[PDB]
RNA sequence: ACUGAAACUGUAGUAGAACCAAUCGGGGUCGUCAAUA
């Protein structure tokens, strides 16, 4: 079927933070940093077998941005709403390293704008 | 068995009207590899 990468349920406090440290080779609650890269002999494996990145964009930053349709059913519109109300705790995927856990965002309609 | 003369092919008329250089596409991501003895 379609090819899909489940939301990373549960990651613990500070999974994200410093992430220039090395956590990767102890458990912290259970997980074990798998968006990093690890040390060899103490030194970064910056090779043509991963990417680096100077920076991201941290959790709980907001976007807005509207999408303007014309001519939708309302079974295509139900569809797309349902994706844009979606129950809590449920997340979309978006960007690069979505199997490292990045990219997991919210979408929610907001009403007055729309 | 005495050359006619003299007379601007000019005058008026917009190569133009209409037509979206555009449609679709997350800068993304994980299992080996190799063939003999």
């Amino acid at each position: 079927g379609r090819k899909v990468y489940p939301h990373h349920k549960g990651l613990p406090n500070g999974y994200w933070s410093n992430p220039t440290e090395d956590r990767s080779q102890q458990a912290i609650q259970g997980h074990y940093q798998e968006y990093r890269r690890p040390k060899k002999d103490g030194l970064e494996q910056r090779d043509d077998q991963n990417r680096s990145v100077k920076g991201w964009v941290k959790p709980l930053t907001e976007f807005t941005f509207e999408i303007d349709v014309t001519n939708l059913s309302e079974v295509e519109l139900g569809a797309l709403l349902w994706l844009l109300t979606l129950p809590d705790l449920h997340f979309h995927r978006l960007g690069g390293g979505k199997p490292l856990g990045f990219g997991s965002v919210r979408l929610d309609i907001d009403p007055d704008k729309t």
